[PDB]
C-alpha cells in the first residue's frame, strides 16, 4: 500500500438508494465512517488473507464506533465493521492490527468535521444543488489538501446527489495528501 482513503458517507442519500426495505440512516444527520481503504497504485486493496475479526479487541472503543461508525444498510454495525475489516482492514494489517486500525478511524473522524467546514460558506446539506469546485475549496481551505468527491445518479430521475467525501492519507496513517479522483460532476444536490 502507498496511501489510504478514508471514507465518510452521508446516511440521507445512502439510504435514499435503498428502495428495498426500511433505512436507519434516514434518522442519522451527521456523516459517519463508511471505512479506512488501503490504496496501491490507484486501486482500493480488497479482500486480503488475514486475521479474523475479533470483537474483544475493540470492545472498549464500542461507544465511539457506535456513533461515528454505524451501519446505515446492513443489519447491524457489528456485522459492518466486521465486513469493513476482512474486506479492507486485513490489507493493512501488517502495519496495524485490528485495535489500531479502528482507533486511526474513529481518530481521522474526530479530526475530520465536514459539516464544521461547510457551516460557515452556508453550503451544509439542504437538499440543493451544490457546485463541485466550491466544496472542495471549503474544505481544502481548512484541511489544508483535496478532499475526493463521490456521487451517485438516481436510476429514475437521473439527478446526482453527494453520497461521500474521502480524505486521503499518506501510508502513514497520519500525513494527509490531496485526493485525485471524483465520482462527482460539476454539480450534485446536497
Ligand atoms: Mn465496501
Ligand atoms: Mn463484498
Amino acid at each position: 500500500m502507498d496511501s489510504f482513503w478514508f471514507v465518510q458517507q452521508w446516511p440521507p442519500a445512502v439510504c435514499s438508494f435503498q428502495k428495498s426495505g426500511s433505512c436507519p440512516g434516514s434518522g442519522l444527520r451527521t456523516f459517519t465512517i463508511h471505512g479506512l481503504w488501503p490504496q496501491q497504485s490507484g486501486t482500493s486493496l480488497t479482500n486480503c488473507p488475514g486475521s479474523p475479526f475479533d470483537i474483544t479487541k475493540i470492545s472498549h472503543l464500542q461507544s465511539q464506533l457506535n456513533t461515528l461508525w454505524p451501519t446505515v444498510l446492513r443489519a447491524n454495525n457489528q456485522q459492518f465493521w466486521s465486513h469493513e475489516w476482512t474486506k479492507h482492514g486485513t490489507c493493512s494489517e501488517s502495519t496495524f492490527n485490528q485495535a489500531a486500525y479502528f482507533k486511526l478511524a474513529v481518530d481521522m473522524r474526530n479530526n475530520y468535521d465536514i459539516i464544521g467546514a461547510l457551516r460557515p460558506h452556508a453550503a451544509g446539506p439542504n437538499g440543493r444543488t451544490k457546485s463541485r469546485q466550491a466544496i472542495k475549496g471549503f474544505l481544502k481551505a481548512k484541511f489544508g489538501k483535496f478532499p475526493g468527491l463521490r456521487c451517485r445518479t438516481d436510476p429514475q430521475t437521473k439527478v446526482s446527489y453527494l453520497v461521500q467525501v474521502v480524505a486521503c492519507f499518506a501510508q502513514d496513517g497520519s500525513t494527509l495528501i490531496d485526493c485525485t479522483r471524483d465520482t462527482c460532476g460539476a454539480n450534485f444536490i446536497f
